[PDB]
């Protein structure tokens, strides 16, 4: 049961780390579309710098708390998609299953 | 370069236990880390290895 609980806790931590990456990536997408529409430029490029710095910090954080799948990719904008995919794969398939398993075995050791 | 620098700083905060916790991960916090680095290369590591060897000799023997 403790093994299962550790698995669930790691999954929760990974999802929590990933979500800020998604938020920052959406902000970056908005800024990139704004800049593309623009093509004053220096201010937008500085905002892009700030957003990319935040993106890389969040990617590094998510890498730190990872235990596998994210190891292939790196903390670069081109690796943004896979992380996003991972987030989905968690929120819909990894975290639920884990939780259920835990809530099962918890009842299996007590009742 | 900035990206790399930021990334590097992250790993520093990844292993620190309070030496640069109050510091951030921006270029403005670069000097602090540098200072910490020189300390680790000047007084902390030498004296602390000296303490480790002194304990390993006085005790364990």
């Amino acid at each position: 049961l403790t093994e299962i609980h550790q698995e669930l806790e790691t999954a929760r931590k990974q999802q929590q780390s990933l979500q800020p990456v998604a938020l920052s990536w959406e902000k970056y997408q908005k800024q990139e579309r704004q800049l593309a529409d623009w093509l004053e430029i220096e201010r937008v490029k500085a905002e892009l710098h700030r957003l990319n710095i935040e993106l890389t910090k969040r990617m590094s954080e998510a890498k730190r708390v990872d235990t596998g799948a994210l190891v292939e990719a790196g903390a670069d904008l081109d690796d943004i998609p896979v992380y996003l995919q991972r987030l989905q794969e968690l929120t819909e398939e990894a975290l639920p299953e884990k939780l259920n398993r835990f809530l099962d075995y918890l009842n299996r050791s007590s009742d």
